[PDB]
């Protein structure tokens, strides 16, 4: 017999509602800091569709030798730059978990929601350890699927947050955004949104940097999820600068922090994993801006899918696919 | 709005029955020779299970611009060396096709059978062009899932083959091996005895060290080196001819004996089977020596075959729709 536990997006959502995704992200970060994760070279398949738009499949294997037992899996994320044009999310795809004994794929999950949830759970972990204590407002630049899942996790982990201050270059999207106990304030300018609070999450798709140091209040934090919004001076003038994995950042010099690392020394304080293990002291905002610049690690998605699968099994959720059919 | 066409093993089996897998492999090999493929590096995740046995996941992406236009996909194939000793096929996994316009996964198939089928189809293509003509015997070293599908394709593509000469380090596996209905199986008690019993050998083991010297081969012999680590270096060096699938791809995996030899100096590589199929290199059939075929294995062949299977499934009304989103 050859079987797959199949978890569609609505099932993955239900499982995430029933587990602690921030606790899982912190556990995998501690495993990674201890050299107890494996992130092999990605499979990368680029092409151009018939309307000459950039398309790709990225196959991201990962292993966690973690705080329960070993986990093995893959995240497969595919994107077409032309998808939004025809009403589709840019990215879509699937994740598997592998049986430690037999290496068989035993779980298949929709993965594009789980990818956004992983990113938001890292943001929450970063705010817990490195953010201002007690912030009651958050600013978003960009108000799509990523803002919705960040807002959902703010309601779970930061109930003091009652006000979201949003800007989107697509004004109609900003006006449609409702969050998750949240009053939404739509601003005419990115500047107004940043100045309206002590906590910024950038969730754009921009290539050109535009956020100067001057926009931040003293005692501010930015989760640089979109990776190309902050001007170089913000990194150099930062009160503290925390990454997920400095080697991943250095290997991606098309993003501004990676580009700066190739020009010479940058004042990187450390990794959030380093903070979680006690290898580096946390720095919360006081006089300046604390910058969090995570590249994103598929070992987080593998760790989250293992927790989601364990929940699905004990709660009898999802469908069994027979791979043979007899 | 996120639907997969799901093809289980028996459904894939049914589809392969109605297509020409060797014709599909030859077509993709010609596309590959012309540079109308993309063959990224394979993704590799190895580990040690709690029995202490070698396990791995291999993620193999590929693209072909061929008979159905551009095709994109992946084979995810995982193996544990311990599986057979607990009564499971060594390898299992899944394949996808991607939409050319959106890149979304749109077909999911069981892949272990179709993996074996692709390997066997390349063996048949290699025998058609580079084998002895009219051979009526084949030897196998290793008698598992790979040998069963090789025997299935011998029955279709080389009906003259009446006798299979087999050896397995576990004789119970060799005794269990039947081939297809037109085959007589002769179990031999050593790998040498199996090799000397015919002029065509397929190595289907999971060994890491070479043991087959040049001396074992009759003159006018052929070896399909599927298992990649069975032949000693002297077999490559003394070969009457030596054909690869992709010489650069073999170069980039020095773990395997041919790759290792290319690292150290000159090896008499004749060319690729794709090169034979397009006319870039002359075929050499066995005459006085041994002809060696050493295919590393290329995902573009899996993607081409899965595209042909998926088109057949649609036409036949086979497979089930999965919803990736739900209610």
């Amino acid at each position: 017999s050859e079987e797959l536990l199949f978890l569609d997006r609505e099932t993955v959502r239900a499982c995430v509602a029933g587990v602690d995704p921030v606790e899982v992200v912190e556990s995998v970060l501690r495993s990674h800091a201890a050299g107890r994760t494996t992130l092999p070279a990605e499979g990368y398949l680029p092409w151009e569709n018939d309307q000459g738009a950039y398309c790709r499949s990225i196959a991201m294997l990962g292993a966690v030798d973690g705080e329960r037992g070993p986990t093995y899996g893959i995240k497969l994320i595919n994107a077409a730059v032309s998808n939004p044009s025809i009403g589709l999310d840019r990215a879509g795809g699937c994740g598997f978990l592998f049986d430690p004994r037999t290496a068989r794929p035993v779980v298949l999950a929709e993965a594009a929601y789980l990818s956004g949830l992983r990113t938001a759970a890292y943001t929450m972990a970063s705010l817990r350890h490195l953010g201002p204590v007690g912030f009651d407002a958050v600013s978003f630049i960009g108000t799509g699927a990523q803002a919705r899942v960040h807002a959902a996790l703010l309601a779970r982990y930061f109930p003091a947050v009652r006000d979201l201050h949003v800007f989107d270059t697509e004004r109609s999207r900003a006006e449609a955004f409702t969050g998750a106990g949240h009053t939404v304030h739509v601003h005419d300018t990115a500047e107004a949104a940043v100045r309206a609070s002590h906590v910024l999450v950038t969730l754009t798709t921009v290539d050109d940097g535009y956020i100067p140091h001057d926009w931040f209040r003293p005692g501010s934090f930015v989760a640089h999820v979109s990776l190309d919004d902050l001007l170089p001076e913000v990194f150099f003038k930062s009160e503290a600068l925390f990454v997920d994995d400095l080697e991943l950042i250095r290997e991606n010099p098309r993003r501004v922090l990676g580009a700066l690392l190739a020009d010479g020394d940058v004042p990187v304080t450390g990794s959030l994993g380093g903070v979680l293990t006690g290898a580096v002291a946390p720095v919360r905002p006081r006089d300046g801006v604390v910058v969090s610049n995570p590249f994103g690690m598929a070992v987080l998605d593998v760790g989250l899918l293992a927790e989601v699968a364990a929940h699905a099994r004990s709660a009898g959720l999802g469908t069994t696919l027979d791979l043979l059919g007899a």
